[PDB]
């Protein structure tokens, strides 16, 4: 209809994200004393200088939202300095992650190592190494959720745990946050989430994507999965709902194929009958405009 585009036996329709889709930037920031007191805490500098990114792509988008999506314990003035950006470029919006409530998404880890335990009762050395181990698990601070041993980390895991859980509210995440001048936005709308750094030369417009989703692929004989660009139409979009049902199913992390990515690929193709490549050619995002990683 907006046509289609096969993969793995099923036709998934190619669908519009339009001006009323955001972009969004993540900045997760664990040494805030490192900037100024009364300044931005985002790194600006000659090498990398990605508040500089984000405000070239807030005017060049001038019709659409801009989030920056931050944690952090900063100071009053440096919220104030981020606020400032907020009156000084009309479509941007700073959402803090202390904002946002995302305990529809969270589980005890005490009831995933029990579902695990109740299934590992009922075929391999794998299963009864892991059978033991999340036993173990159990044992050991019990009303520990997903999001509190998260909460713990100030690193990687924290950063791309709150990623994946925005990427799940979308456009709402705007809303939720109260933010000025977000009439525009389609609630249960999507995101276009983008690594700060990069470049972008001119206008988007509206993108097509198959099911309405698209990633960052990197390409030298090689391909893989990349995380620098995640757009998705809608909220709570089902191949990101398939890496959370992941999470919530496995008691340990695996810190190469993240729930993200599984969660695709699983979603897209489960029985994995065309190869990686053919899965990452199918979810390639595309865009002449954009410059991926200029630092």
């Amino acid at each position: 209809s907006s046509g289609h585009v096969s993969f793995a036996g099923i036709d998934y329709p190619l669908l519009p994200l339009n001006h009323q889709t955001p972009l969004v930037f993540q900045w997760f920031e664990r040494n805030p004393d490192r900037f100024g007191q009364n300044e931005i805490p985002i790194i600006n500098t000659q090498k990398n200088p990605y508040l500089n990114n984000i405000i070239n792509a807030a005017i060049i988008e001038k019709e659409r939202i801009i989030g920056i999506f931050v944690d952090g314990d900063f100071s009053k003035g440096q919220r104030k300095a981020l606020g400032k950006l907020e009156q000084n470029y009309r479509n941007i919006k700073v959402i803090y992650n202390s904002d946002l409530n995302y305990s529809m998404y969270d589980k005890k880890l005490t009831t995933i190592y029990l579902e695990n335990i109740t299934k590992l009762e009922a075929r391999d050395e794998v299963l009864l190494n892991g059978v033991k181990k999340s036993l173990e698990d159990v044992l050991k601070n019990p009303e520990e959720t997903l999001i509190s041993s998260h909460n713990k980390d100030k690193g990687h895991l924290w950063f791309d745990f709150y990623r994946n859980l925005f990427l799940l509210k979308g456009s709402d995440a705007f809303l939720e946050a109260g933010k000025p001048g977000c009439h525009h936005l389609q609630p249960g709308g999507g995101c276009i989430y983008l690594d700060a750094d990069m470049l972008l030369t001119d206008k988007l417009g509206t993108l097509y994507l198959p099911d309405g989703i698209a990633i960052h692929v990197s390409r030298d004989n090689h391909v893989s999965l990349e995380n620098g660009i995640i757009a998705v139409n809608r909220s709570e979009h089902p191949a990101l709902i398939k890496g959370l049902e992941i999470m919530h199913s496995k008691p340990y992390g695996d810190p190469y194929n993240d729930w993200l990515s599984k969660g695709l690929r699983h979603y897209f193709d489960g029985s994995h009958i065309q190869d990686y490549d053919a899965f990452c050619d199918f979810i390639e995002f595309k865009h002449e405009n954009i410059i991926m990683n200029t630092s």
